[PDB]
């Protein structure tokens, strides 16, 4: 029985990259609603699926400290090309420290709730995870979410590893959730109604836009492009199109607009629409104010809001 | 007779009953002094001591167990509780509603509730005196819980029957109608601290008897439907449709009546971005915040502005 | 060169105000966005500038202790009773705190629930010129830089008082000194950016078309609505600003500055929206808090302003 890894246990299976908490805050990222596959299995030691291998994640003041579980190889450090993932991953390049301050500069608000969460960043997600994981979010909390991802993970990803009493299956792939008894299945893991947007939006990528391929073209395409693309599929309406838009399809300046985003809107930023009355329309001016006010990074901004309005 | 005390856990183990009250159905620190009723004080910690019909009681509780005792009397034995009168305690405190059933639909429906409600559970509608409620809450305009406590017994004081003292409380009953409706009232009222309203405190005791007869009408209005019952109090002097909307949640069993106000137009704004689909507070505005409020929360919207009224107190 | 005072180090040089701790809480007072000229050297020991002498100051639970340094200049002593009255009127000790907090609890609830934790926020009685200029360089622009750019500002045109330990402390400077030609590009080099044009436009435009510091005396005396009007007047002084400067130091308590985040509390806190289809939405707001909290409206905003920075 292989287990869990910590930083003081074996750290000959530990690489380090160089990351100041200022810049990332895992306790803020992993487990606040964009990814639902990290779990702190131990304290501050992050576990989770990332593509075809597990990790565990904990970090200093300086650095993120970091082991991959691959019985198959000898037990060894992660490779070199193994952390560039990972940087990518957490979109190092970028310096959420500028950003913060651009930030600042405009908007009183988010300076004084910004103080208190800094290290909030948007993952980059395979944009296949990040659309069903967000036709499982509808009308649902991140507990819940996280336990059909599982499930659904269990029920039609292939086996990785068990660590401890915790078995670990990759992301299934889109002929797998497609199938004709995949609908009835996901209702027995509790899915609800989701299961029939899961399977139908599985079959829909297939056979009506030819496979992954399809969400590579939109992470190449022009936001708006992209977005109503999304919009087309079973369960994907502008809030799921937007959160896959700016967490999966390199869309920074995509802002997820619901009935919460609403709520923080119009009692923070004294927002109303400048129109009739929550529709289509309105939703979509609530989108572009935040835009126009914190300008082509608008969603990384909502990150921050949405992850310190979750404490 | 011999000097009676308040009596705490200690004090009186064998005058003490017990009910079978979940901490969670039953807060008594968030009912007994969160502007429903004016007659609680917590005399000892955790004890509170109050008026119930002609009764003095001191309630206290556990997790598991809500303990009860009574003063009866110094004239009656020494004795503990009776059924009947741990019957008037199940329906004063209308424990047959689940608190579990409500607070889970709520959450069900108001995302906001969700988060203020986990830190304030137990909270739940007395069924009071309709006569009591009503008196009490026409002198409420415009004052906080403190001042109306202080009112409602100088007014008990004045016009109600002693029934005992403990420690240094003397412990009166709620005036009958007839004793309101005298022409020295207002002179009594006016001197005790109540305003103008003295008169629409005898007015309205008065039109009471006048028309109505008594508390036959008042049981009459428990029965009728909501409809009715709010229109039906406001023909009453200094009975708007606020105070209508308090006595028809609190002591005519409408479950479904939300009074509104400047502070609940405040928490709607700012927890449910609601604005007025109308003109830019008012009659028909307040009509429509209460309408709101129903249509969000169901048959038991009183009930949930409870919660949320004695969570922001 | 000499060292900052604390009240257990040399007890001899400290006067004494008597003022409980609910009138007056320096922490909530003199960095919180009034004064830009105060620093917290040693803890609960507060040292900066008013007129052209330098200041220590720190309290107990009813007394202010106060101690003063006039430079090498004379010979090392306590404080005289003319500038004890100087630090009397600063803090406007005759105004009610007790009384005001009483009145705004009694008219507003969100107050009362709000004033509990923030005792002790009162306004302080500024110098115009050093207010005026003060809150020029206040435009997009937080508390920690706005007390940057003046203490750099002071440096560069300030009359020099004297050093404590490595802090060297300057008088803020006069008209003369802030209207010279290349006073603009001197701001500029201290990272004022536009602002630098407005304090050098305003204070050329004050010497010589309204005459003199004199002019800014005549405000203090002025009503508010007059008082308001003749700043608005001045470059980079809008309603805002004016306000401020009305409220701080021309003893208008009404005046009520409002900007985006006045906005959003009035909104969030008060239900506040304009009867209009932002200038003269702006001004509803300021007539609303002074028909709501009534003559002392900027007090009160004072004690919101200072509770929602912490
Ligand atoms: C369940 C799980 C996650 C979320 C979620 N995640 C946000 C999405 C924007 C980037 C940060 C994370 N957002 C929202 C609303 C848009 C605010 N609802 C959810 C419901
Ligand atoms: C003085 C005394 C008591 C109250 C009061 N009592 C509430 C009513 C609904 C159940 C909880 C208690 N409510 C209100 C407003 C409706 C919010 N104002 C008062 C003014
Ligand atoms: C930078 C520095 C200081 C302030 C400031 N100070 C207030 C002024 C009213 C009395 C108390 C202090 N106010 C405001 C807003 C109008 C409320 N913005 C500022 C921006
Ligand atoms: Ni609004």
């Amino acid at each position: 029985h292989m287990r869990h890894r910590t930083l003081s246990s074996s750290p000959a299976l530990w690489a380090s990259i160089p990351c100041p908490r200022s810049e990332l805050r895992l306790d803020l990222v992993l487990a606040s609603g964009q990814s639902f596959r990290w779990k702190e299995q131990s304290p501050a030691h992050w576990s989770g699926v990332l593509a075809d291998q597990v990790w565990t994640l904990t970090q200093t003041e300086d650095q993120l400290y970091c082991t991959v579980y691959r019985d198959d190889s000898q037990v060894s450090r992660p490779t070199l090309e193994e952390l560039e993932t990972l940087h990518k991953y957490f979109q190092l390049d970028v310096s959420l420290a500028q950003l913060y301050s651009h930030w600042a500069s405009v908007d009183s608000h988010f300076q004084r709730v910004a103080q208190k969460f800094q290290g909030v960043r948007l993952l980059r997600q395979d944009p296949t995870e990040c659309l069903f994981s967000f036709i499982c979010s509808s009308n649902n909390n991140i507990a819940r979410i996280t336990g059909m991802v599982e499930r659904l993970c269990q029920a039609f990803g292939p086996r990785l590893i068990q660590l401890d009493d915790v078995t670990y299956h990759g992301f299934p792939n889109l002929h797998a959730l497609a199938g004709p008894e995949a609908e009835t299945h996901l209702r027995k893991l509790g899915l609800g109604y989701r299961a029939r947007y899961v399977r139908a939006s599985a079959k829909a990528i297939l056979e009506e836009q030819g496979g992954p391929a399809w969400l590579q073209q939109l992470r190449v395409a022009p936001y708006e492009e992209a977005h109503k693309a999304l919009c087309t599929l079973p369960g994907v309406g502008a809030k799921v199109a937007d959160c896959i838009c700016l967490m999966a399809l390199d869309k920074p300046q995509a802002v997820p607009v619901d009935v919460h985003v609403w709520q923080i809107a119009h009692r923070d930023y004294g927002w109303h629409p400048k129109t009739s009355q929550p529709s289509p329309l309105a939703n979509k001016e609530l989108g572009n104010f935040f835009r126009n006010l914190w300008g082509p990074y608008a969603g990384w901004a909502q990150a921050v809001l949405f992850s310190a309005d979750l404490r």
